[PDB]
């Protein structure tokens, strides 16, 4: 019998001709100002140049590259300067060759034996992010997303007050109450229902006119879920909401869960990041007095999907204690490393992938030092695009920024000065959606948009990539003046 | 003010370094017989040689890639043919070129307007797994292990039943019973607890003595827990246990999930991919009467970690109205799907290599590790010291080295106590000499013995031998 791995000569040949294509073609045009952000096909056209149906018979390396090239050529190129769609943007090299790196090596981060330089590797990275919150102890784990994080931190919480649930179920304890804040509710209730607690026993909490929680309705959502007879034990703080960027106060929500024995979660999943800046960390004040910490060096830190970490003060194995199964005790395992370091207790997880490689890789070329060059910059553009979008036409500014989240309307020339007929606004709204879709099809930029409180469709410009540079600004206002002209 | 991404003089050097280490490190001496499975190293070594610690001061791309050599070097080799300590091995390299591929585009599976070509490509995929199934419509997603996609799975069978517990939670509902065997994956119980039901709501089936879960004792187990007011709603079978490779009964099973009115989940992370092989695809008949079934194509089909789909029979988007809060067709967005907002791109790399090898270079594969489990089993049979646990079913060999000193002394008093710590001094020494990995565990009232997982491709017939020859080198002295 014959190994079926593949012939070696073709081997080389392959993944040669392969990495070819990516360097000039994902690597470099992908990230080039003079090409474009997005090939814009309708699905049925992309299906036929696609030939996707997998079938009996193989095929050969020729055929093979072709598809390669065709995947690349017709995927939006999220490294791009002018893709501003989401909270990652950008192609970081020393990230991308971790990426490479840990897809060659192929192992599951569990134990020491099957990924020994991994093991050690995470446990330095989660050292060092807690010690950018403001932590020299703790413990923490990496999740598949943030949103997964957050739902570790509400089942550590309900466990850490109510231990006994792992067993028997919380169908029999007291209802259980949670807060967040009106502008960060969406993993939280997803959660909620998921962890069998349901979406109800999330109360939401208002925001004030800068997308801040406000502590005073904390408290005052505290008592009413009590007089409702339930128990409060969670409140999440948001640190970087996902549409404006706002910052929960952090030491004022920490002295109401200090005054009621609830367990603080920091979403930082987008803010977190900031923690590497000298001159904006101060957004994050009193993050410290977190029992959680939620932050996805995937977005800002631009370390590649997924990169999302759940930090913790506790220094009780909670982690272990609360997902751990069940050990049996028949016959001594004489294990001859220390299995102290290995993390499958730790997680609801069986197998997980790698995801510290390309953050440590990237963190190593840069240091502390690159890393928040990199975020005070994006802090300055995204100023400069708000000083500049108040000197032209047609920009209405939705609010300062607190972060990288620069929201405001395109208003055209037809609809400029006409501001107090009664249908403004719903006319207004429908602007977005027809400027999205003319930057999409002519592949020149991509916006998100989306509404929000009782306003109807805004831009959100993220300034994230690091490629960046007031050009890229000055051309985004540009376009959108271009684009919108006729409207 | 200048980018910060990078001069794209160093950039393209440094990656063309890289992938040159990649290749000559990892791909090609990582898949050698000649060279090291792995290289044991104490922690504390290990420590200094990489030198880990996150600083205030970056580094040149000298250092850089010196730390991309270190990484390599010292890590586990997976794709290697000796590897056989899990249940992925191996090194597909059109299955790593879409990996690679991935990354460099580095999006998020969450709406054609940022994956459009992605969110096709995973339609394909699921269609063709639930077509391998039996089903020739449905619904499914990828989700990151299939420790999730079971969890998944009993979401969204309590949503069905009641779902007003989306909204309301647990304490609303009657106390609920699921069913799974006690050859399962600890991962229901762990989503059991998850998901706020505790532990205490699965019911554990007995299993017969080749680890297949008895009907009889289902069916007991749905009348006890009746009888306690508690309403059963899933039964979870498992086709392809990770210890012995053993498959559940479907046909029995689904027949007494009907008579109860009960979800159907099938946990076939590891046995699933043997639906690509005609011979053998009789290990998995009834599937197609599930309402759910788990597959990671990552594990026997080679395709990289994480590859793990859920795939359902339903088509009235359960699964967006169980987990959800334009100028194209909305409805090929995913984000209601999922309890992830992000979420990674795991299509290519599968489809890729499917497209390369087709179904009938899949299914050759996967006939040839049958064959090579077989071939190790009989070769074993014909020397001294090895011990069978049971006939294998799938790929997952199981056995016991008997050394020398224990040769005829079955019959003393301790001899099983004896026996169970020869596999973790055999497993240090092959570690330590960097020639095999094999893993062990005890099971039922027996200790440790091993299980060499039959899978990756590139296995021959020598290799099965050269296990066998240096297990008994290894153990001569014990
Ligand atoms: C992104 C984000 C999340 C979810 O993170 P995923 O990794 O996409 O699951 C949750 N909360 C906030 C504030 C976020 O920015
Ligand atoms: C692997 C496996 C699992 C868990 O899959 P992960 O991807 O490691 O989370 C569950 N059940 C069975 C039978 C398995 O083989």
């Amino acid at each position: 019998l014959p190994s079926l791995a593949g012939d070696p000569v073709a081997v080389e040949a392959l993944l040669r001709a392969v990495f070819g294509v990516v360097v000039d073609e994902a690597i470099q045009k992908g990230t080039s100002v003079s090409q474009k952000v997005c090939e814009w096909k309708e699905p049925e056209e992309l299906k036929q140049l696609l030939d996707l149906e997998l079938r009996s018979q193989g095929e050969s390396q020729k055929q093979i590259l072709e598809r390669c090239r065709a995947v690349i050529r017709y995927s939006v190129k999220t490294g791009h300067p002018r893709f501003f769609n989401q909270l990652f943007s950008g192609l970081d090299p020393h990230a991308l060759a971790g990426r490479i790196i840990t897809e060659s090596l192929n192992t599951s981060q569990y134990t020491y034996e099957i990924a020994p330089v991994f093991v050690l590797m995470e446990e330095e990275v989660l050292r060092k992010l807690r010690a950018l919150v403001g932590w020299s102890s703790g413990d923490g784990i990496f999740c598949p997303g943030g949103s997964i994080s957050n739902m570790y931190a509400v089942n550590l919480a309900r466990y850490q007050r109510y231990p006994d649930c792992k067993q028997r179920g919380l169908r029999t304890l007291p209802p259980l109450a949670l807060f967040t804040s009106k502008e960060c509710h969406y993993s939280i209730q997803k959660g909620a229902a998921f962890l069998g607690l349901g979406t109800d026993s999330v109360r939401v909490v208002k925001a004030d006119e800068r997308g801040k929680m406000v502590p005073e309705d904390l408290e005052r959502q505290i008592g009413m879920a009590e007089a409702e007879g339930a128990v409060p034990f969670l409140v999440s703080a948001t640190s970087g909401t996902t549409v404006l960027g706002a910052f929960d106060p952090l030491e004022a929500i920490a002295d109401v869960c200090q005054r009621h024995g609830l367990w603080l979660h920091v979403d930082a999943a987008w803010g977190g990041s900031v923690l590497l800046s000298q001159t904006h960390r101060h957004l994050l004040d009193g993050i410290q007095r977190a029992d959680s910490v939620a932050w996805n060096p995937h977005k800002l830190l631009a370390a590649g999907l997924q990169c999302s970490a759940l930090l913790l003060q506790d220094t009780s194995n909670l982690l272990k204690r609360c997902h751990g199964s069940q050990a049996s005790y028949l016959f001594q395992q004489d294990k001859f490393y220390d299995v102290a370091l290995d993390t499958g207790d730790k997680v609801v997880q069986c197998g997980r992938r790698v995801d510290c490689l390309k953050l440590w890789l990237m963190w190593k070329a840069q240091g502390d030092q690159g890393l928040e060059r990199r975020i005070d910059q994006a802090f300055v553009l995204a100023r400069y695009l708000v000083e500049e979008m108040k000197k032209r036409e047609g920009f209405e500014l939705v609010m300062e920024p607190e972060f990288v989240n620069v929201c405001f309307w395109f208003v055209p020339p037809s609809l400029r000065g006409k501001q107090e007929s009664p249908d403004y606004h719903e006319r207004l709204s429908k602007v977005a959606p027809v400027l999205k879709e003319r930057m999409v099809k002519e592949g020149s930029m991509m916006i998100g948009y989306q509404p929000h409180g009782t306003r109807g469709n805004f831009f959100r410009v993220v300034v994230a990539n690091s490629a960046l540079t007031c050009a890229d600004m000055d051309f985004l206002l540009n376009e959108l003046e271009r684009l919108g002209q006729d409207l």
